[PDB]
């Protein structure tokens, strides 16, 4: 019954080699990910290097990418901010610009500044009140913020637009199972993240969507489709084939993985981060390409 | 002889009751802090609630405050951003508008995104390359980033504008002593923070400046003056008197401490944070004002 399910990869932010936004490459990345079979796209998330860009740049990218997707697949726009009012305003604008959904971390800042549960609940209520499209709660280590399954489920039951979840804290499968149990019908989207590293456990737990890196959603989507067709052994085989690539993303090359692949495939002009994020080490990048070449992903043969 | 020394309190950000910037109260807060005898002022720092505002608000406050200060005391503008190029651009703009100094945390994001030391060194080197005013490195728990005393001293010696330090990690006094021993003449400003909680110990370690809360710099500055005069017993007596207030700010009322006291004193219109930062609990605020009234600080008798 959910409005959304399947694979929702994170669109990377493309820069020129000198760090300015490279919107021409940005559009190509988007077109490639659509062609790779993505069910939807998530933009301006932490895999998109959003911590490295300014508010003005976020807005340029949100308009640029939504216009370019052109209604082809639903887009989740990341709108996280400590201020409830700022987040609410970003989420309304994203809606007005054509987002299907927004995603927000709970409000926090840095390693030190956190917000009591009661006020986190208010933050999401007020953002929900401002908008008419669903909210995805991002449950990730970078917030340093504990969001228990009961609390998450209580938000989904009591707050109209809270309906989707990116569960990326350790033991996601266990937590997904509990969220689903406690939240019932209100949990529209029990999804995972972490570049699909725990995808097969999370599907057994009831995950119905996955937010992966943007480099090879074509390789991962069939795992979700096999699971959806009731073919758990076939899902195992597909996961086994691609797991070394998912694992190298998750443990070695990280955020830049999708960009190294796209730059190798000629999809984007530069795979660099903005300074000071470090470049991929040479052996790490060489290893990454070597693994990808064993798997023949679309990004290395995208004839556009 | 350092270019700057003494008390450099953090200016709070003043909002209207409904969360909008209240620039009229902002200017009054600034004037009160100057009348309290501040040697300089630090703006848009984490005690200024900088995480709850937008980039556009940051620029507005930077312009407005520098203009209102009118060259009367030096201003340190906080320019922290994960992006080097972004921090550089903020820092250059601050210099254009009359800032005496910028302060930046090392690049990081949230609880999880850090940058290796070599990249941090490059981050500060390129910011220094951009500007002609000094940089203060902010060494605080919120970045979750370790900056060793040897590493700080090496930036000080090797990077032209790196010359000041706000040392607010645990054991500040020991770390200051080592910073000064290693960095020699390049350490222009070995300063502390944490609302002056460890001020007397940090003075013994050789601190020459203190970045405090903005509510009662008139109470704390004479501690540094007594210390400069060589009257360590008189410093102790002054520290003892004001310590419960400094302790309640540090442990109980936190960021909002300066705003509660200014609102009580009719300096600003509203002491509220932006949601979802929680309001002071009532016994916490009542206790704060009770301690403050035992000490007759200027903020409660500022007839303007
Ligand atoms: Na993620
Ligand atoms: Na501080």
């Amino acid at each position: 019954t959910p409005r959304h399910r399947g694979i929702f990869p994170v669109v990377p932010t493309t820069f020129a080699d000198t760090g300015d936004l490279d919107l021409a490459s940005q559009k190509r990345a988007v077109d490639f990910m659509i062609d790779a079979g993505s069910d939807g796209l998530c933009i301006l998330a932490n895999f998109s290097e959003q911590f490295a860009i300014t508010d003005d740049e976020r807005d340029v990218l949100t308009r640029t990418i939504l216009e370019h997707v052109a209604g082809r697949v639903p887009v989740i726009v990341t709108t996280s901010h400590y201020s409830t009012q700022v987040c609410a305003a970003r989420s309304l604008r994203a809606q007005q610009l054509g987002a299907a959904m927004v995603m927000a971390m709970p409000p926090y800042h840095g390693a030190t500044f956190r917000v009591p549960e009661a006020q986190i609940f208010e933050f999401y209520a007020r953002v929900s009140d401002a908008i008419a499209i669903p909210i995805m709660v991002q449950d990730a280590p970078a917030s340093g913020t504990a969001l228990s399954a009961p609390f998450l489920a209580r938000m989904a039951r009591e707050i109209e637009q809270v309906a989707y979840f990116k569960i990326e804290t350790p033991g996601a499968a266990n937590k997904l199972r509990e969220l689903i149990r406690l939240g019932g019908d209100a949990i529209e989207g029990p999804w995972d993240g972490e570049e699909a590293i725990t995808l097969l456990a999370d599907l057994h737990a009831g995950a119905t969507g996955a937010m992966t890196g943007g480099g090879f959603p074509d390789g991962i989507r069939p795992i979700l489709e096999a699971w959806r067709e009731g073919r758990h052994d076939d899902a195992y085989a597909r996961y086994q084939a691609w797991l070394p690539l998912i694992n190298h993303e998750n443990r070695q090359s990280g955020i830049l993985t999708a960009k190294a692949l796209m730059r190798e495939g000629g999809v984007i002009a530069s795979e660099r981060p903005r300074h000071p994020m470090p470049e991929l080490h040479p052996d790490t990048r060489a290893e990454l390409l070597a693994i990808a070449r064993r798997l023949d992903p679309l990004v290395l043969r995208w004839a556009h």
